[PDB]
């Protein structure tokens, strides 16, 4: 089949923050069945950034979560077609960003198209200031929607000093294989560690990985 059980992947990103403009690449490997993968990414346009790299971290990849048990894989199936996503962010301080992407399959290698706009982002707030130290491990809820899949989930970027700021994510997932050939799940969850494993350069090289794994909610059901 179209994923096997090692993939690589390059990604191409841009876009603003506040005004400030950059691009990034990167090329990564991960286990889509196993749930992990590794990027190494690079500022390419507009650094140092003048932001903290972290509120990029989730917009660098869904056929790399390990699908337990029953759970019908809407991204895997996606392929050959692939499929796309979008997102918003809100943070509890005010910054709001933006994300859209393309996922495509060529010459056996996953292609990523991402775009990005943030803005509101307060100038001594954390993130301007980059007082932030990472992502703590997050669950998603997905579900049914408009013969896709729709997500959210509330994330907590660790503060430096202790503490945390809390962001809102809400994101949307369309299938480019028409519908008489895809099987959309029900009600699922995600579960998540991001995490950067090294950067240098004020973040112009960071290196990033994730562990994520899909099941259904385990608990006994009265019903």
């Amino acid at each position: 089949e179209l994923i096997k059980e090692n993939m690589h992947m390059k990604l191409y990103m841009e876009g603003t923050v506040n005004n400030h403009h950059f691009k990034c690449t990167s090329e990564g490997e991960g286990k889509p069945y196993e749930g992990t993968q590794t990027m190494r990414i690079k500022v390419v346009e507009g650094g140092p950034l003048p932001f903290a790299f972290d509120i990029l971290a989730t917009s660098f990849s869904y056929t790399f979560i390990n699908h337990t048990q029953g759970i019908p894989d809407f991204f895997k199936q996606s392929f050959p077609e692939g499929f796309t996503w979008e997102r918003v962010t809100t943070y509890e301080d005010g910054g709001v960003l933006t994300a859209t992407q393309d996922t495509s399959l060529q010459d056996g290698c996953l292609i990523y198209n991402v775009k990005i706009r943030g803005v509101n982002f307060t100038s001594n707030g954390p993130v301007m200031q980059k007082k932030t130290l990472g992502w703590e491990a997050g669950t998603e809820m997905l579900y049914p929607a408009d013969g896709g899949l729709e997500g959210r989930s509330d994330e907590a970027l660790k503060l430096v000093g202790g503490g945390h700021l809390i962001c809102n994510l809400k994101s949307t997932y369309r299938s480019k294989k028409p519908a008489k050939n895809l099987k959309v799940p029900g009600v699922y969850y995600v579960d998540r560690r991001l995490e950067r494993i090294k950067e240098a350069d004020k973040e112009t090289y960071v290196e990033q990985h994730e562990v994520a794994v899909a099941r259904y909610c385990d608990l006994p059901s009265k019903l």
